[PDB]
């Protein structure tokens, strides 16, 4: 089946990134005449079910060109790679797509892929795309210049994103007049596009089982219960009790950052992760992102990184998996600080730095408990605060 | 012989699940006109003698369609699978049934089955069904999307279920006026439908041996003794001494869950198992069923999982097979907790977590011994507590 960008919801930034690829595929001479050099490979990274394959297929739909694809889960291997690149060259304007590249990137197939990347001319309109959900186990040889060197992140949808996906999959189905898709979206936090597609099918089976020719509001609400429990369950959602722990953890990061003099400005607070760091990816990038290394700015960074864990212990006396990851990162930063700012005595010094920074964050939480509570109440009602509203809220408080 | 849903007793939930299949088989256009997509395969799981084959045969009776079936115990193999699917297509509205699929799911027959599943069109009213009592040894390739992906559980009958089965098999036999089928049902805990069918035949042989033309009450009571002992025995039943150990084990789970702050609500307590977890099935599903991983909720889950074993040691000083399984599951959860919340030193940490949780459960049992005794007395008289009665009982106590 053929798809375009009208079949994708909640991926505005990725579509903005891929507009350039579409334009290049439509007419390469415009890029060639001014000496603009396009990348040879593009990598898509994201959690399962977020729609990487759908985006790859929709890119070819917008600019109608041949689409040659292979899957890494099906891996004679070196000969199959050779044939794929030969078809693309005979139809110069086209796309080559490799799905699940982590399953193959045994050593003969990888070597053949590197030979093919260096052997084709990009000026005639050939691009290579790949997708994965385990980017941190890829061979470093694939990420050198002249190879896959552009990365695009795909994120789970928010409330307004979930509503758009529901409308895409119900435009060919008859609905009653009591159906409110906005209410349904508010009751499925944590769902991804694949989960929402399965939910619509379940509601249609309940109506057909009774002979009705329309789907009603109660069909949708009963379908939610059937997909989260039982011998055949497919989806997970965030319950109201779990929502309170997550809200306090996110607010703890923002409060501590605003108080320390060297902290970074806060632009968005949400219950759903959005960044590549929030998803737990390093992407083979150095941890240090500053030109200058100084003691005061490193200590402030450590204290803010422990704000989420400090809020959990002071309010609930508990610890989550996210908090355990945060203290693992902080130990790596402290180890690098000791060797740059001045075997068993080194460990004692690292343990002292982390312990002191954790106590500092806990005393900030206690002093600003009233401000922390106010942010949590607003977050539990809208699920996301950003833009001018966040600026005003942070100014009225503090 | 032809059967329908009137020949099945004590399987209300399975019949509710299969009503949709019956409706689809009767008229596919109603499902097609609104875009409702039916599953391609359905799997039935349960202990031997519970009536999986009977349910499969009764599905075809309610919607009179051709019924093509094969048995896995009779396994040239690839050619027999090819012929079975060819007959169904020529009679589009029909059923294909594979019995004892674990005996075959040597590698050529399995490959042919996967080719047939992907080659037929579901929109014309074709469904595939299978049954097994060893679901945990099935090849994972059969459970992927587009293949067998819906599961239905069949459970042993309770007291009211046993009474219904006895009435089904005595409606064509002459009975005396002193026969009370309700009393007979109370004296056969642990029997399944196959056992009860054999019991009725035994009572009819005792009457015929004396030339009588009616079956009396004492014929039924003598038949029970003849099927549980001797060189030719067929059935097992729970004795009054064994009933007390089982009652204390089940009540131990419920008491501990109600006391810990993060425990789950209790809705039903019974002497007969009812769930797929209570039957010892994993069904290839992840153990973790929560969106968020936290320390406090994991420890509470571990303590409640050991409540049954703690009651046995404090009241009787004994251990059963069910208790041994419970402590085997708890060790797997503890191992995963250590690697997520923070080679020989890892084992010492796992052993410490399990030991601490077991001591916690034992001290709860001692403090609430009076409440534990009261629940056991009611359970030994009715065999099952649920609904509003359980809510009231749990509220008067505690
Ligand atoms: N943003 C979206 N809008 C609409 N449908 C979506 C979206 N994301 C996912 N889907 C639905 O999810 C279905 C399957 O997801 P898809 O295979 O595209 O995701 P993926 O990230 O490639 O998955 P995986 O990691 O499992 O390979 C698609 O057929 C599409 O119907
Ligand atoms: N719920 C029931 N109601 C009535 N009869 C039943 C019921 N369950 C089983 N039976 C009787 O059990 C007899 C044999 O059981 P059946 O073969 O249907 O069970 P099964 O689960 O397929 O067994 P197995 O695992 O041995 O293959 C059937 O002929 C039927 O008479
Ligand atoms: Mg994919
Ligand atoms: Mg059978
Ligand atoms: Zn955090
Ligand atoms: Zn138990």
């Amino acid at each position: 089946k053929r798809v375009t960008f009208k079949d994708v919801g909640g991926a505005e930034e990725a579509i903005e990134e891929l507009k350039e690829v579409v334009e290049f595929l439509k007419d390469p001479s415009k890029f060639n005449r001014i000496g603009a050099r396009m990348p040879k490979g593009i990598l898509l990274v994201g959690p399962p079910g977020t729609g990487k394959t759908l985006l790859a297929r929709a890119v070819a739909g917008e600019a109608n060109v041949p689409f040659f694809h292979i899957s890494g889960s099906d891996f004679v291997g070196a000969a199959r790679v050779r044939d794929l690149f030969a078809q693309a060259k005979a139809h110069a304007p086209s796309i080559v797509f490799i799905d699940e590249i982590d399953a193959v990137g045994r050593e003969q197939t990888l070597n053949q892929l590197l030979v093919e990347m260096d052997g084709f001319d990009s000026k005639e309109g050939i691009i290579v795309m790949a997708a994965t959900n385990r980017p941190d186990i890829l061979d470093p040889a694939l990420l050198r210049p002249g190879r896959f060197d552009k990365k695009i992140v795909v994120d789970p949808p928010d409330m307004l994103g979930r509503k758009k996906i529901l409308e895409i999959h119900t435009r060919n189905k008859p609905l009653a007049e009591d159906v409110n898709l906005e209410i349904i979206a508010k009751r499925t936090p944590g769902f991804v596009g694949a989960d929402l597609e399965n939910l619509v099918n379940e509601a249609a089976l309940l109506a057909a089982r009774e002979g009705r020719d329309k789907i009603t509001m109660k069909d949708f609400e009963e379908a939610i219960d059937r997909v989260i429990a039982g011998p055949a369950r497919k989806s997970l959602l965030i319950s109201p009790a779990e929502k309170r722990i997550i809200a306090y953890h996110e607010a703890g990061h923002a409060v501590v950052s605003t108080v320390v003099p060297n902290g970074e400005p806060v632009h968005r607070i949400s219950i759903i992760p959005r960044g590549y760091k929030a998803l737990g990816y390093t992407l083979h990038l150095p941890e240090e992102d500053k030109y200058l290394v100084s003691r005061n700015e490193l200590l402030d960074k450590l204290t803010a990184l422990l704000g989420g864990r400090a809020a959990e212990e002071v309010v609930f006396g508990d610890v989550t998996s996210g908090a355990a990851n945060d203290i693992e990162r902080a130990t790596e930063i402290a180890r690098n600080m000791v060797s740059q700012l001045g075997a068993s005595k080194i460990d004692e010094e690292v343990k002292k730095i982390v312990t002191n920074s954790y106590e500092r964050a806990k005393e900030i939480i206690r002093k600003y408990r009233k401000q922390l509570d106010n942010i949590v109440e607003i977050l539990l009602e809208k699920e996301t605060i950003e833009g001018d509203e966040l600026r005003r809220i942070l100014s009225e408080e503090f």
